[PDB]
């Protein structure tokens, strides 16, 4: 399915990179729309549209002979600002319609920990180090969150503390992926050698 | 220098390692930013993220006097980065969202915070491609230099002018959006940027 959308993506003269700033301009437009107007359900339902529709510009990349190092970048980037969004917009409708303190305090550690479990391995590879792995990657932080906002606000048979629950899961289980990334930057080949 | 080193080599001296002082600088800047700032102790958080900021230099420091830096004390030191300025702009966040009620200088709080993050994601991300993303208007000192001006002029002993906070906030959210768009121009017209390779 996704090889013949993307040759016709390519034969109208989209490139990858277009591709990955139009996808991620909807994404993060449908999260700063919905989730801080309280619809949480149908803002869960376009994130994860979007995460299908991100499987057409790395076809377009190897369709028309690969991937390029500004591609990736660009769209390891495009995650993060994403990520951000969806953080950013459960935040509001938590922090001003909720009203509910400690929840945006679990939301806050959500938010920094998502950026700061990615940097930990883009900033090893920098290095040439490993930082990977670890209990929450960015597919387990958008299935637990995203999760619990859709059945928070789930038709007919709504369940709220299903937000509470899912952001204070990923809170700590990203607090310990951040330890368990570190870690496998330190016993990593090199990385305690002194450099003069 | 001639102060951070004698400084420096006394931690060594007490059995202090670098990455371990990198570790309670931050856990201690943290715990400043996330104590004083929601209370609205604008001014004396700012005192205290600026003295972690001087402390900063001593594990540095420390790991040149042992004979070098390491590759996870330079990842430990930069991920550190992240984490102090999250709780920065976090606990201004929380004085601004639930004590001043403001909701347009949240929505620049929350890009501050955002941006502060993907900015330097950008570094690191283009380096582990072995390209380069660094340059643009707001690096960290620039960053820490809005941020903290405005809140301490926000809450100035004697002469404080509460404004000072939403300018700082708001040059800072519309300079570092720009920062992002230069750094990924900066990795695009890395050498070897565009040619395919298997993915
Ligand atoms: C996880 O959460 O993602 C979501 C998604 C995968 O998306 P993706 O990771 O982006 O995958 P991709 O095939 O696009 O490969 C990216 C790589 O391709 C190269 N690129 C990419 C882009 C540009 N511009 N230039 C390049 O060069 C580059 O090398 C880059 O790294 O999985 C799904 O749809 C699951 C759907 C289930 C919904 C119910
Ligand atoms: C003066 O006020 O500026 C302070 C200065 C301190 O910044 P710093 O990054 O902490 O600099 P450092 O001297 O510690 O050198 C880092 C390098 O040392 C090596 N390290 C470090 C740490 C460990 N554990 N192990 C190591 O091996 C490693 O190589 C690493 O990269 O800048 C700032 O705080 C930014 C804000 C400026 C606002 C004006
Ligand atoms: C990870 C670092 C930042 C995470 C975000 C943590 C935010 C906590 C906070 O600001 O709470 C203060 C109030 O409870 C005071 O009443
Ligand atoms: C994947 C993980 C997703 C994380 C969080 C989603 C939580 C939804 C889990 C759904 C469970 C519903 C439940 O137990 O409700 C019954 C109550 O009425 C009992 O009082
Ligand atoms: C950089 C982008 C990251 C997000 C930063 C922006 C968050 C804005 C927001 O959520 O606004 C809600 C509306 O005001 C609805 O009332
Ligand atoms: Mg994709
Ligand atoms: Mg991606
Ligand atoms: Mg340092
Ligand atoms: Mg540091």
């Amino acid at each position: 399915i996704t090889t013949p959308i993307a040759r016709g993506l390519l034969r109208v003269g989209l490139t990858p990179d277009v591709v990955t700033i139009l996808g991620t301009t909807a994404s993060v437009a449908g999260a700063l729309t919905l989730f801080p107007m309280g619809k949480l359900f149908a803002g869960a339902c376009v994130v994860w549209f979007f995460v299908l529709f991100d499987m057409l510009d790395g076809a377009m990349a190897r369709e028309r002979g690969g991937g390029t190092r500004f591609g990736a970048v660009l769209d390891a980037t495009c995650d993060r600002i994403s990520d951000g969004a969806v953080f950013c917009g459960l935040l509001w409708w938590i922090a001003f319609h909720m009203r509910d303190r400690p929840l945006v305090i679990a939301t806050l550690i959500c938010l920094v920990t998502s950026q700061v479990i990615s940097y930990i391995k883009a900033r090893a590879e920098a290095s040439g180090l490993r930082g990977d792995g670890g209990f929450i990657e960015r597919p387990e932080r958008l299935i637990i969150v995203l999760t619990g906002a859709g059945v928070s606000d789930f038709p007919f048979v709504p369940w709220p503390p299903a937000l509470s629950v899912g952001m204070w899961l990923l809170a700590v289980a990203s607090v310990i992926t951040c330890v368990q990334r570190l870690h496998t930057v330190w016993t990593s080949p090199g990385a305690i050698d002194r450099m003069a």
